C-alpha cells in the first residue's frame, strides 16, 4: 500500500505494483467490466515502446541510457513477464491513452530497479502521443494474430477437411437439396466443399492484410506528426518488422485515415464474420450427418470427448460470439469525430477475440472432430440406393421417345426408374439387366 | 499436482482444485477463450444446488445428513467463497452439462472436507438433468441482475438527469435540428427528455421479467419432468423465491418451449439494447455539449477525472457498442434451437449476463461523476439564444418578414443580439416600442418551460 | 406534364399528379432507392391531416370551409385512393419534412378540383412543424400495424400450432437433445411448445404498445410546443382514437423524448426480432420433420405446395419454411438498420426517421403475411406418420431406464445393447433374454415400457 | 382467364400473361412483401438463359430454330421489355426455383409468338436445374453492380473529396479529439483522410470479386453436374464475358461450395458495410462542420437543397449506411444457414446485396456532385479560431514557462484575442522572445505541418 503524491491529491498504490498514479487513478475511474488489457495487447504495447525507444536513440534524441534501460524493460513486457501491471478496464478514454501511460509507467518501475530514473512521459512517450500509439499496438497484436496463428489454424482445419475429401471420394451417398432426398453425391465431395470454404477464409484474410498492418504510429496528437521526427513512423515500422518477423505491418497510407478511423479492425472482422458463417455450415452438416443413432441421419461417428457433438457446439457458439463482436466492431469504427475514433479499446477488444475463438476452436475441430470422423459407408450405400434416379443415362439406349414415357411411368405410378424399364418390358437385346445397372449406378450418377 | 481415476483413464488435478476428473476433462477439452463462468453464473448455480437439496430432503428422497452438507457447500458458492473452483471455458458443450458437473464435484469436494460423503451425479445432481440445470442457474442470474442490481442503477441515473433538468429548468438555450439552429429550448427540457429515456428504460426491463424469471427446473432431459418429482419445479422455485426474496422467478408456463429455446433472453436482451441506443444519445449529446473550449458548442462543461475529455460518455458509448455486439450474438443463439433443447446456453448466459454488468456499472458512474457535476454556461447561452437568427419571427407582425431578414442577417454578421440590432436599424416607435420588442424576443417564453 | 414555379425557379410536373413544386424538387434530389413510402404510411399521413383540420376548425383558427375540404381530400388519401401520389423516395430529409409536404400539396390539389383553395404549408400544416408530424404518422402505421394485422395473424398461427398440439396429444416418439436419441415427448408436446413461442411472441407486441403508441403531435418544432395550441396533441389523439378505434394511441409522455428519439420503434423491433427467431426454431424443427422421405426424419408431411424440380420430376420441397426463415432473417436485418438510427440521434430530433420508419413497417407487414400463409398453407394441412414415430420409440435403449428396479441396470444396459444391435423393440429383446417370471410378469413389462406414459402427458 | 398444367396438375392463369401455371401457383403460395425481382436480377436471368442457349446449341443438343428463338426471347428480357412478367415474391422458395420457372416460361410465351414451340423445363432449362441457375444470375448482378456501377461511383466521390483536400490544402483550422480542441490541422488534410476512405472502399470491392465472380451454372441439383456436359460450365462464363465484358466472371473454384453456400455474397456484403462505416464518418463530420450559422461549429456552408441549409444530403448518406448494415446482417443470416448440398435463402440474399449496391452507387455520386462538389470553406474565420487556440501555446513553454503559457491561454480565451495578440498584451515581447520568435513558433500552418 505504498503511497504517491499526483497533481490533483494522495494515490494509495499496491506495493508490488510497477504502475503509478495516472494508472491507479485509471482503476479507480472505470471499474466497469473487471477485465484488462489480454496478453496480446500488452506484449504489442511492448514491443511498440521498445522500437520508439531505439528510433529515439537512433536519433539521438534519447541518451543511449535511458533507451536500453526502456529497450529491457519493453523486452519483458512484450515476453509476457508482466501480463498482471496492467490492470485498467477495457472500457477506458477511448484513445486508449489510459494503457497507453500503463505501458509508461510500468516500464519506469522496471528501469528504476536497474539504477536508471526514466520519465514516463518524456522519455518513455517520446515522439508518441496520447493518440496514435494504442491503435498502432492494436494493429501489431491483430496481424500477429492473422499471420503467426489464424491462418496457420485455419490451414490444418483446411488439411484435415481435404484429407477426408479424398479418404472418402468413392464414398456414396444420397444428396439433400431442401432437407428432401436428391440424387447421389459422396461424402468426399461435400468435404471438398468444406475444405473449399476454409481455403476461401484464408484467402480472405490474407486480402485484408494491406490494411489490417497500417499502423498509425509517428501521426501524433492530430495526424499530423507534430512533435514526432518525419521519418519516425517508417524507423519504427522497420524495426517492429526486423523483431517481429511481419513484414505485413506497414506505415499508414493517410497518416489522417490512420487515426480519424479504424476501418482497417472494421474490415477485418469482416473476413472473421465471413470464417464463422462458413464454420456454422460445416459444424452444422457435421453434427446432423452424426446425428441419432436410430432417431438421425446416422452417416458419421464423431469421435467421443450415443456421443454429443460437443465440438460442432463450440464452433457454432464461437461463430455467433464473432457474429455479435463483428457487429460491435462496425457500431465504434462508424462513430468516429474529426481527427480521432475514440471506440479503439472496445474494437480492439472485440477484434482480438474473435481471432483467438477462431484459431483455438479451428485448431480443435481439426483435431479432436475431423481427423477421427468415421463413415458409415454401407448405410450411406443403402441412402444412395434410396436416392431419385434419372433416365437421361438410358438414352443412348432406348431412345429420347421411350426414356421420356419410362420417367413420365415412374411418376405417375410412384415407381423407381429401374423397376419402370422392368416393368414396361424393356430388357432384352438392346437392354440387359447388366447396362440397366451400369447405366443407373449410383456411385456413377455422383460423377466422382 | 493430485491425480484422480476416470472412466477413460487418468488425470491430473490441480491440489488446491475442488472439482474432479469430469471438470478436469472439459478443461483439456475447451481450452478456447481462456474465459469461464462469471460471479453472478456460479452464485445461481450454488442457489439451484441448495434448493434441489431442500426439496429432495423435503420429499424424503435424499438423506438429511447428505442434504445438510449440499445445502453448506451450496450457500458457500452463492456467497462467492469459490469463484476460482469453475475453470471451464464459456465455449462448452451447449447444454452447459460441464459447468452444471464442475459444480456438483465443487459440492461433493467441500462436503469431503467436513466428513460427508457426496456422489456427484446421485446427490447433487438427484431429481435433475444435464438439461434443465444450466437455463434455470441462467435465468436466475438474468433476473437477479435485471431486479436488484440495473433497476436500481438505471434509478439512479435517471434521478440524477431529473435533478439537472429541475435545475436547469430556465436555462435557455438555441434549440437544434439537424445540426443547425432552431426555436429556444431550456436545458432542463433537454434533460427532462434525457431522464424520460431512462424511466422507459425501467418501463422496457420491467415488462419482460414475466418471461425472464420463467425457469425450466423439473423438467429433467426433454421437458417431460421425467425422473423428477412432478411438483419438483414448483417446490424448488418455491425454496429460491423464499431465500432469494426474487418473486420474478416462476416456474415455465410451458415446460417444453422452457428447454427448446431461450426467447426469454432474447427478449431481455432486446429491452438492454434499446437502453444501449437511449444512452448512446444522452452521452453524445453531452460529449457535443462540452466541446471546446473555444472551437465547439462550449455550452456546458464536464467535471474532470472546460478542456476536460469527456471519458465517462466515451465509456457509456463503448458499452453501448458491446451491448448491441452482445445482442446481435444472443439473437443468433436464440434462433438456432433444435428439437427438445437449445444448445447455445453458456454463449448466450455470457453475453446476456455481460449486457446486465456493463450498463448497471457505467449508468452508476455516468451518474455519480459526469452528471452530478455538470456546470452550464448560464448567461453564454442566453446571449446565443437572444442572437439567434431563428428568434426574428415575432417580429414579422410589427416590421414584416423583409424587415426582420435583414435584421437576422445584420445581428449575425456583428455579432449583436436581435433586440441591440432591431434598436441599431431606428426600428422603435409607434410600429414598436421597448417593452413590445421585449415581449416579441422573450427566448424563455419561446421555450414555453413551466 | 405541366410547369409551376418554386422561389429557386420553373418545375415540370406530370399531368396526372396532385403533388407540386417541393414535392417534384425532392423526386429530383433524392433519386436513391426508387422506393417510396408504402400504403401504410400514406394512409397515416392521410389519417393525421384530417384529425389536424378538425383539431384546427374546433379551435377557431381554420375556417370551416377549408377544414371540411381538407378533412374530405384526408379521407381519399386515408382510403387508400391517392397511393401513387407519393414518389419521393425513402431516403429523403432525415426529419420526413419532403413527405410532409407531399401530403399537404396533394391534399391542396384534391381541395382545389372542388374549387376550394388551400395553402400548403398556412392551411393543411396548421399548428404543425415539419419534425412532429412524420414521426406521429409513423407511430400511428407501426401501431396499427401491431394491433390490427400482426397480433391477429399470430393469433391464427397459435390456433393452430395448439390445434396440432391437441390433435397430436397421443402420437409418442423419442425426444432429440444435442440431435441424439433422447428419452419419449409426444408431437402434441413439441407443438405446444410451438404454441407458447408465439403466445409468448404477442405478450411481447402487447407488452410495447404503451410506447409505440406515443405520438410528437403537439410538440412542433423543437418539441416545446411554440406556434401550436397548448392541448393541439390531447385534441388530435382524441380524434385519432375516435375515428380508428386504436386505443393504444395516446400523446407522448414527454414532448422532447418523442422528437429527439424513436426509442419506441427500436423497443417495437426487438419484439419483432424475437418473433422471427421464433419463428425460426418452428419453421426448422417443421422442415427437419418433413425430411426426406426416404433419407431423412420423415417425422411428419408437408402439404404439397408447387412442383420441386424437373431434374427430379416428384421431389417437393418445404417452401412455406423457407419463405418464414428467410423472413426471419429480413426481420434480424431491418432490426439492426432500426436500432443504428435510433441511436445517431442528435439534441431536438432524430433524424433518421424515414429509414427507420420503412424497416419497422415492413418487419409489420412480412411477420403478418407469413404467419397467416404458415398457419394455413402448412401447419393446418400437417398429417404425422404415427406408426413410425412409436416404432423409434419402443426401439430406443433411453427406454430401459424404468427396468432398473426390477432386473437391475447392468441388465437394462444389456437389453439396450442387444436391442439396437439386433434391430428389436426393448419389449422383445427382454423377452428373448427369458427375463420374465418372477420378477416380471408380461404385463408388468408393458407396464414399466409404456412409451406414452414415460412422454407424461397430462 | 386461361387453364394451363404442371405436375401437379391444372391452373388459372390471367388470359394475358406471358407467364404459366408454375408462375401463377408461385404468385398465390408467396403473397408476403409485395415486391418481386427487381431490373438488375431479371437482365441477369435473360443473359443467363441466352448464354445457356448458346452453348445447347454449339454443342447440338439443341435444334438451332429452338436456341434461336430462346437467344431472342432472352435479349428482350435482358433488354428490359418483360418486367411486368415477372410477379412473383422476394420471399419464395429458398433455391429461387420459383423465379428460375418464371424466365423459362416468359422465354416459351415469346418464341411462341414468333411461331416457334419451345418447352420451358426441356428446352429453356436444358442442362441446368433450379439450383445452379439462379444463383449464376444473382453472381453475375452482383459482379455487375461491383464492377460497372459501384467502383466508378465511388471513384467520382473519391476525386471530388481529392480536389477539396487540394484547393483547401492551406485552410488552416482547429484539430479536434474527443470533440476538443487540439493541435492545428487543415480542412485539406481531412479531406484527404475521408479520401483515403473511399479509395480503401475500392479496395475492398476488388479484393472479393476473385470470389464474388464465381457462378455456379455446369453443377445442376446437387453440384456434381449430372445431367450437363462435363464442360457446360466454362462455356457459358465464356458466353457470359464475351457479352458482358465482364472478366470478372468465372466458373467456382468448387462446384459443391457454389451451392451448398454463397460466402461470397457474405464477403462481398462485408466490402459495403465498411464503405457504409465510412461514409458514416464523413457524412457526421461534414454536417458537423456545416453546423450553425451562430451556435455550431460554423466551419463550412453547405450547398441549398447560405449557413441555414439543413445537412439532407449528409442526413441521405447516414440513412443509406444505417441500410446496408442492416442488410448485412440479414445476408450473414442467410449465409450461414444453408444445408448440405443448398443454401436455400439466395432470393432474401440477393435482395439484400443488390440493394446495398444501388444504394451505395445512387448516394455516392449525390453525394460527390450536390454535396462535395460545392462546399465553402469560412478561411478567414478558421484560421482566426486556429489562431486563438490554448492548444497552441505550448510551443510558447521553453519561452515564458508553464505558469505564464497557461495565463496567456486562459486571457486568449477570456478576451476573444489571439495567442499573438494576448503575448503582446501581457508585455511578453524583449525578455522571453522577439517578434520573430513569436511569430515561427505560433505559425499555425507550419504547425499543422503543411505548406
Ligand atoms: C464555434 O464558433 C465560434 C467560436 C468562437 C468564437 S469567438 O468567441 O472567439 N469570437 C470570434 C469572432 C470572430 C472570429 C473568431 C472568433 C466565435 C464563434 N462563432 C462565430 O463567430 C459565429 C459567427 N457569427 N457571425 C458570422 O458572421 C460568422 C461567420 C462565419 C462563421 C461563424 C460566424
Ligand atoms: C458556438 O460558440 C460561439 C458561437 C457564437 C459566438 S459569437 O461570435 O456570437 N460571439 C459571442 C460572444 C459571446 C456570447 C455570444 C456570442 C461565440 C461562440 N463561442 C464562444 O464565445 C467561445 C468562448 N470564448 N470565450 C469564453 O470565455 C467563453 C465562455 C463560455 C463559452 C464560450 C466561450
Amino acid at each position: 500500500y505504498r503511497i504517491e503524491h499526483d497533481t490533483m491529491g494522495e494515490v494509495r498504490v499496491p506495493a508490488k505494483a510497477l504502475w503509478r498514479a495516472q494508472t491507479q487513478r485509471a482503476v479507480e475511474n472505470f471499474p466497469i467490466s473487471g477485465r484488462g488489457l489480454e496478453r496480446t495487447q500488452i506484449r504489442a504495447l511492448g514491443l511498440l515502446k521498445g522500437a520508439c525507444a531505439q528510433v529515439n536513440s537512433d536519433l539521438g534524441l534519447l541518451a543511449p541510457e535511458k533507451a536500453d534501460a526502456i529497450i529491457a524493460a519493453a523486452a519483458e513486457i512484450a515476453d509476457g513477464q508482466h501480463d498482471d501491471q496492467f490492470p485498467i478496464d477495457v472500457f477506458q478514454t477511448g484513445s486508449g491513452t489510459s494503457s497507453n501511460m500503463n505501458t509508461n509507467e510500468v516500464i519506469a518501475s522496471i528501469a528504476a530497479k536497474g539504477g536508471v530514473t526514466l520519465h514516463p512521459n518524456d522519455d518513455v512517450n517520446m515522439s508518441q502521443s496520447s493518440n496514435d500509439t494504442f491503435p498502432t499496438a492494436t494493429h501489431i497484436a491483430a496481424t500477429e494474430a492473422a499471420v503467426a496463428h489464424l491462418i496457420p489454424a485455419l490451414q490444418q482445419l483446411h488439411d484435415a477437411l481435404a484429407a477426408k475429401a479424398l479418404d472418402w471420394h468413392t464414398v456414396v451417398k444420397s444428396g439433400r437439396t431442401h432437407l428432401m432426398d436428391a440424387v447421389p453425391v459422396t461424402l468426399g465431395q461435400e468435404f471438398s466443399g468444406y475444405a473449399r470454404q476454409i481455403e476461401a477464409g484464408i484467402e480472405r484474410v490474407r486480402a485484408c492484410l494491406p490494411r489490417l498492418g497500417e499502423l498509425a504510429i509517428g501521426g501524433t496528437a492530430v495526424g499530423t506528426g507534430l512533435n514526432a521526427p518525419d521519418d519516425f513512423g517508417v524507423r519504427v515500422v522497420a524495426v517492429l518488422v526486423a523483431q517481429t518477423g511481419l513484414s505485413e505491418l506497414r506505415t499508414a497510407a493517410n497518416s489522417f485515415e490512420a487515426q480519424a478511423a479504424r476501418d482497417g479492425l472494421v474490415e477485418a472482422s469482416g473476413a472473421l464474420r465471413t470464417i464463422a458463417v462458413s464454420l456454422t455450415k460445416i459444424a452444422n452438416d457435421i453434427r446432423w450427418m452424426g446425428s441419432g443413432p436410430l432417431t438421425g441421419l446416422a452417416e458419421i461417428q464423431l469421435p467421443d470427448l450415443k456421443v454429443n457433438p460437443v465440438l460442432p457446439e463450440a464452433v457454432t457458439q464461437v461463430a455467433a460470439q464473432v457474429i455479435g463482436n463483428d457487429a460491435a466492431i462496425a457500431w465504434g469504427g462508424a462513430n468516429g469525430a474529426f481527427e480521432l475514433n475514440v471506440y479503439i479499446p472496445m474494437m480492439a477488444r472485440n477484434i482480438l477475440e474473435s481471432f483467438k475463438l477462431l484459431t483455438n476452436v479451428s485448431r480443435l475441430f481439426a483435431q479432436r472432430c475431423i481427423a477421427g470422423l468415421t463413415a458409415n459407408v454401407e448405410h450411406l450405400r443403402r441412402l444412395a440406393e434410396s436416392s431419385p434416379s434419372i433416365v437421361t443415362p438410358l438414352n443412348s439406349a432406348i431412345g429420347y421417345e421411350e426414356a421420356a414415357a419410362v420417367a413420365k411411368q415412374a411418376l405417375k405410378e410412384r415407381k423407381t426408374i429401374r423397376q419402370t424399364v422392368i416393368d414396361r418390358g424393356l430388357i432384352g437385346d438392346r437392354l440387359s439387366i447388366e447396362d440397366l445397372d451400369r447405366r443407373l449406378d449410383v456411385l456413377a450418377m455422383a460423377k466422382a
